[PDB]
């Protein structure tokens, strides 16, 4: 048989009203064995949310389904031949239905025309249709193969960021390693960016699949196709038309990205195996004997008793010896994070699993506590979809952090991961679905090394529904128990994610190995974790997996000094990687740390911006080059920010690297006497010596630094410089965000923040730098200053009443006021 035969329009009106919607009744074509039962009537709505936004929502027209809860996610509700059209007068998008047999419905550009989303049917081929069944969604659109460049659909390691045309793309949160190329990893995001190259270059959409079900996505450049195993289509399509209006419509929904408080974006170290407190006390000695700045000292599942949560290792972590050597790192201005997992061990005698039985916090299959097993052993995985497990979570966390103080959450496993697999029910199309996604590449069952489908949550629902959302959840509470047993901004990090988790966490891109194949994926992963609203993110420096080489730990932490998250990890049975161990990785680490920490306000500033706007720190050259259609397949270099780039070299033995160069002028961030200028978009073949990383930044951008420092504390009690490239083709800008570096909510009308922009332009004869402030009330208060300015890309020297470098000294401005610093020609 034909896998489905379609669905016709039964009937379709225009809601109307002061706010146009578009309801529309579906009917069954003819049903078919294959994949399971049709619904043979579908309630089906296109929405506007915003002018920016167009809903479109398919639901089984007689039986409510399973949907993302909304306090999950909180989002606006469902709204209450021919053709049926559906447009608002301040709205770029235009959706049509087609009451063709099977139907059809399509979004186009009312200014442009340009089609964003087709899902016309090829009445012959049934791959090409709306199928609807009760564990078979499919959902498909053409696209123009060439014009259209595809990103994200997350989590997968990828050699490109850019998706390759011709694959299967599964989402189902797994613990497979990322050193694995293609697999299905331990995150899923259901959304991808659409950059078109043509008909008006840079014109930039988004579409998100608001599902949590395992899904395979399908894409063969000239179509995409959802293959869903569960839930409802509640398709979203965001208009952009820049990319970064894209991600601002997307977070909009789904979440803006939490803060993240300044000390977060310090260096981290961390290993699994660290043997006592002795050794990781020894760990951070010789970090500052190596004169390397570390921030954040991290312990892994070393510290507990016998690998249980909430306990500490009587014999090689005693709780008196770990309390001394926290309150020593917080006496010096540095942090410390350990490591949870989900899953608590069985246990009589400990505390933590008797208080969990009690509430009956647990996660259930066939009635009883479902059995799993991790490092500890036999555990019970908490319901995080029960409001008793979150108030459980939240206890323990108090309890704990009541004896041994801590700085955050690293939260692992939490997939969730199961050692092994259970049987499935017999006869239970949920643990055996009539469609098999792809998952680990093989059509694996879904309830591999996981928590079986057949299980129950609160509220009735199915980890067959939940699956996807349980790291999410996880995230919710944990951050929640932070917040409430502290009023410090809270940091979290999380390996399981799900659409809307950057909201609540970090992530990092998990089990990476020690190869060189994995130091160039950590990049696209980066910048798609950027799309995906989660813009706090990072890869183990050196390699997770393996033991590493001194020349890609060496290359490794020259790229990684400057991912938004930054730590180096290890697996136990490796050789140690901390960077003091080789004087040429140590040596770079220096530099490049040195650099990193200059940038500690700027990166703090994008963090301001990624949830002020949704907008990346680490993101994709075409972010701010959208017209440039050389960027769309770069995978190997990236922007910090809107005009610093980062070409790392990624190759063994190499002293150079072949980088991409939009058109301008680029200055060494390194070295301001080095240059780049291309009068066209082009490659060159940088220079880059083992010790030496290349980073450049872009004319018309103004960024202010500060002072290199062993921690962050002491790094914001430095001078600023600010540095001002010079732009022939229009005035330099920049920006600088301060605050006490607690608000929760930041930005807010709260007021414990001030906003600084800085503007800089040549004359025939003159140049002015000048700023504004915004909340001069807090900015009043704080006493920063501006001792030095750094002036880049002119061709003559300035001063107060071949490129060349103008550098004004001893200025002695307070950041908070308010300048214009009028300069001439020589
Ligand atoms: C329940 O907790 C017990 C004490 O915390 C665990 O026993 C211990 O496990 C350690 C290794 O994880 C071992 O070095 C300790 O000496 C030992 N302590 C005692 C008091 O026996 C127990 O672990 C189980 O039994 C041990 C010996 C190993 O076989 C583990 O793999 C087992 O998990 C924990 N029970 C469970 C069910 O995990
Ligand atoms: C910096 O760059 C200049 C110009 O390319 C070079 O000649 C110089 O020796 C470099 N090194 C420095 C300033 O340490």
């Amino acid at each position: 048989e034909a896998i489905g035969y379609g669905y016709q329009v039964k009937n379709a009106k225009v809601d109307n009203s002061t706010g146009k919607s578009l309801t529309a009744l579906l009917q069954l074509i003819r049903n078919s064995p294959v994949y399971g039962p049709d619904i043979q009537f579908l309630s089906f709505t296109a929405s506007f949310e915003e002018d920016d936004t167009l809903r479109i929502r398919i639901t089984d027209a007689n039986n409510r389904r399973w949907e993302i809860p909304n306090e999950v996610l909180p989002r606006p509700p469902p709204p209450p031949p021919t053709t049926t059209v559906l447009s608002h007068p301040h709205s770029d998008l235009v959706f049509t239905l087609f009451h063709t047999t099977p139907f059809g419905f399509t979004i186009y550009r009312k200014s442009t025309h340009d089609v964003l989303f087709d899902a016309t049917p090829i009445p012959s081929n049934p791959t090409t249709f709306l199928i609807y069944k009760d564990q078979y969604l499919q959902l498909s659109s053409s696209l123009p193969a060439q014009q259209a460049h595809l990103y994200g659909l997350g989590e997968h390691t990828k050699p490109t960021f850019q998706l390759a045309h011709n694959q299967i793309l599964t989402l189902w949160n797994a613990d497979i390693a990322s050193f694995n190329r293609d697999l299905n990893l331990y995150g899923s995001h259901p959304f991808y960016m659409d950059v078109r190259s043509s008909p008006m270059v840079g014109s930039t959409h988004g579409v998100f699949l608001l599902n949590s079900n395992g899904m395979d996505v399908e894409y063969t450049g000239d179509r995409i196709t959802y293959k869903v195993i569960g839930g409802i289509i509640d398709l979203y399509i965001f208009a952009g038309r820049t990319p970064e209006m894209v991600l601002d419509q997307y977070t909009k929904l789904i979440g803006r990205p939490a803060p993240m408080p300044y000390w977060a974006f310090g260096f981290h170290q961390c290993r699994w195996g660290y043997r006592d407190v002795n050794e990781i006390e020894t760990v951070v000695d010789k970090y500052a004997e190596a004169r390397i700045p570390l921030e954040v000292m991290w312990t892994d599942i070393d510290y507990m008793d016998a690998f249980k949560d909430f306990t500490l290792d009587p014999v090689h972590f005693p709780l008196d010896k770990m309390q001394q050597f926290v309150t020593k790192l917080h006496r010096n201005g540095q942090r410390y994070v350990p490591i949870l997992d989900p899953g608590i061990n069985t246990n009589k005698s400990y505390g933590t699993f008797i208080r969990g039985m009690q509430s009956n916090v647990f996660i259930k299959r066939d009635g009883n506590p479902y059995l799993g097993s991790v490092w500890p052993g036999p555990v019970y995985y908490p319901d995080f979809l029960d409001p008793a497990a979150r108030s459980f979570w939240v206890d323990e966390i108090k309890r704990f952090r009541d004896i041994l103080p801590i700085d955050g959450i690293w939260i692992d496993m939490n997939e969730a991961s199961n050692f092994i697999t259970s049987a499935p029910t017999p006869g239970s199309t949920l643990d055996n679905p009539p469609y098999k996604i792809n998952n680990s590449g093989g059509r694996v069952p879904i309830n591999s090394k996981t928590i079986p489908a057949t299980a129950m949550h609160y509220g009735n629902v199915t980890e067959y529904n939940a699956h996807n959302l349980y790291g999410f959840l996880e995230s919710q509470a944990t951050r929640e128990a932070l917040v409430r047993t502290s009023n410090e901004r809270p940091f979290l990090l999380s390996r399981s994610t799900f659409a809307g988790s950057g909201k609540y966490t970090a992530h990092w891109t998990g089990d990476n190995a020690a190869r060189w194949d994995d130091l160039q994926y950590s990049i696209p992963t980066m910048l798609n974790f950027g799309l995906f609203g989660m813009p706090m993110i990072g890869a183990d420096i050196c390699g997770f997996a393996e033991s590493t080489t001194e020349e890609l730990c060496r290359r490794w932490i020259q790229l990684g000094a400057f991912y938004p998250f930054s730590r180096d990890h290890s697996a136990r049975d490796t050789t140690h990687q901390e960077l003091y161990l080789w004087e040429s990785v140590a040596a770079s680490a220096r530099t490049v740390l040195g650099l990193r920490y200059q940038l500690l306000p700027y990166y703090y500033t994008l963090m301001y911006d990624a949830n002020l706007r949704g907008i990346p720190i680490a993101r994709p050259l075409f972010f701010t080059f959208p017209d440039d259609v050389a960027t769309y397949g770069i995978s190997s270099q990236f922007l910090i920010g809107r005009g610093i780039m980062v070409s790392p070299v990624l190759q063994p033995g190499a002293v150079s690297v072949n980088a991409y160069f939009p058109r301008g002028n680029w200055f060494s961030l390194f070295n301001y006497t080095s240059s780049v200028s291309v009068s066209a978009g082009t490659y060159v073949s940088l220079s880059a010596p083992p010790d030496h990383i290349n980073v450049h930044i872009h004319e018309g951008n103004i960024v202010a630094m500060q002072g290199e420092a062993m921690t962050t504390q002491a790094a914001r009690s430095t001078p600023f410089h600010l540095l001002v490239v010079m732009s022939d083709h229009v005035a330099s800008t920049g920006e600088l965000f301060l605050d006490n570096g607690i608000e929760m909510d930041i930005g807010g009308p709260g007021g414990k923040w001030t906003l600084v922009r800085f503007f800089a332009e040549s004359g025939i004869n003159n140049l002015t730098i000048s700023s504004e402030v915004v909340n001069r009330g807090y900015a009043m208060s704080q006493r920063w200053v501006m001792d030095k300015i750094t002036i880049l890309g002119l061709k003559r020297r300035v001063r107060i009443k071949g490129f060349v470098v103008s550098v004004i000294s001893d200025l002695r401005q307070l950041v908070g006021q308010a300048f214009k610093l009028e300069l001439e020609f020589e």
